[PDB]
């Protein structure tokens, strides 16, 4: 059973006339259904994500700078100009640097200055930010019958189906195998409010770090980095990262403040990542409430005959879960298909049978069967699978 | 006299800083010649497992 | 000229050949060479298997 | 009949290969490949030069 997986799961039980069961789905949880009657079922939120949302602002993390370009005009001879003063995509500074005649000038005083670099972004180098639209977010549901098969985290389940959910398509019907048909009704209303959320991307091709953070609205657009559209050829606000040094005669230094990849990285500690795969962005938190009808599900085997008693061996002798369940496995050498003999007695007490099944009619079938996931209550306990017996201390 | 990476044009080539200051920093450090790194976990994060 | 150098601190850490190994829960203590090199950075933890 | 196992101790150690590596004051750290190595016992101290 897919639950079995990890560690965060919920049991959900519905009693006598419980045909609907309104659970709430979150990522990284799963849920374990069980009902009188029907196949037990795992269901549990897999993904949230949108393809290719909007892209809001773009930052740039370290400026590339070229072109340094200076002009200087003794004391008499008017302001010093550069055509690149009135170009976009270039950072100035105008200022007065001390003239005299050691630097070729006829009066000693104050003379203009202006120096002025292009500025751009260095490749791989951008911040940019991304905002979900309610209408186009996808949650997509996974379920799973519990088919006494166990399978691990590696491999896959043959009888695990998908569900895709937009708001403006809330329920699916699903055909389980030979167990029949289950209803998803799941409203996207119900999960993440969006509102303030921007995901933000660095260079999703760098190893050692997390593909995207889920950051604050508020915060994003506070940067105070170089930021212009996607799209814009120039950056606004480029000074952010250019300094300049008092002139001194007819020079004046530009300076770069380097890579602010470091400083931005850690602002980001604490703050929850998120996952880029291709075209969609991924949210690696959120839930959703979703309605499960069961009312169509069917049980599988009902009519087979008990299988032989005698037959029975181990596979995998019962082992504690980790939800407070016990699993256990075993192999039948008779005639298949048949339902298995499984009941359980507390120590002392041979005529109570005390097992709790979690597996719904246990069967083997022509090619599979076996796998059992029961409870039971604390203390010694014995385990039957017909007359194969096991002892189990619970707890 | 603390130097970067000298050939970067639009930086100076070096600063005057305090001993102390510049014996606190917290990166990982080596003598030169030396081949590791101590400290080298001062840049590196675990996820967890 | 040439004074003397006192340390040298990396600003950028260059990492590679990253290693993992992981024992179930009877199996005892997971190792890798590596943990005894100089010029690596690990770290033990415990997983949920 | 065959119970399972638990730890092994050593009652008595069996040493062998000992190597020393010294380097002057200015020379660096003194290394050996077996500080690397599971299965060797290694001690980095100081001495007089």
């Amino acid at each position: 059973s897919r639950c079995t997986h990890l560690e965060n799961r919920d049991f959900v039980t519905g009693t006598q006339g419980t045909t609907r069961v309104t659970l709430v789905l979150e990522l990284g949880g799963c849920v374990t259904i069980t009902a009188e009657g029907k196949p037990s079922m795992d269901v549990w939120l897999d993904a949230i994500y949108q393809e290719n949302p909007a892209k809001t602002r773009e930052y740039c993390l370290h400026a590339k700078l070229s072109d340094t370009k200076v002009a200087a005009r003794c004391p008499t001879m008017g302001p010093a100009t550069l055509a690149e003063e009135h170009q976009g995509g270039t950072v100035c500074k105008r200022d007065q640097s001390d003239r005299g005649w050691g630097n070729h000038c006829g009066l000693f005083g104050k003379g203009s200055i202006v120096a002025c670099v292009k500025a751009a972004c260095e490749a791989k180098k951008k911040a940019t930010g991304h905002v979900y639209d309610a209408n186009k977010i996808v949650y997509t549901v996974k379920v799973e019958p519990h088919t006494g098969d166990y399978v691990a985290a590696n491999e896959t389940h043959s009888g695990r189906k998908t569900a895709s959910f937009t708001i403006s398509s809330e329920k699916t019907i699903l055909t389980m195998g030979e167990y029949g048909d289950v209803s998803l009704l799941c409203r996207v209303a119900s999960g993440v409010d969006l509102a303030q959320t921007v995901i933000l991307e660095l260079d999703k091709t760098v190893e050692h770090l997390p593909t995207a953070w889920q950051v604050h609205r508020d915060w994003f657009n506070d940067l105070a980095l170089p930021w212009k559209h996607e799209g814009a050829q120039n950056w606004n606000n480029a000074e952010r990262l250019v300094e300049f040094g008092a002139p001194h005669a007819v020079k004046m230094d530009v300076y770069n403040l380097g890579d602010q990849t470091g400083v931005l990285l850690k602002a980001l500690a604490g703050v929850p990542v998120a996952h880029i795969e291709g075209t969609k962005y991924h949210l690696k938190s959120g839930h959703v409430t979703c309605e499960v009808g069961l009312e169509k599900l069917k049980m599988k085997g009902l009519t087979y005959t008990m299988c032989d008693k005698t037959k029975f061996t181990w596979k995998r002798a019962p082992t504690d879960s980790g939800h407070d369940t016990v699993v256990m496995e075993v192999t039948f050498s008779g005639t298949k298909p048949c339902r298995i003999p499984v009941r359980a007695v507390a120590h002392g007490s041979p005529d109570v049978n005390v097992a709790m099944l979690i597996t719904p009619n246990p069967t083997i079938e022509n090619n599979g069967g076996g796998f059992i996931e029961m409870q039971l209550p604390p203390g010694d306990n014995i385990i039957y699978v017909g007359e194969l017996s096991h002892q189990w201390f619970q707890k």
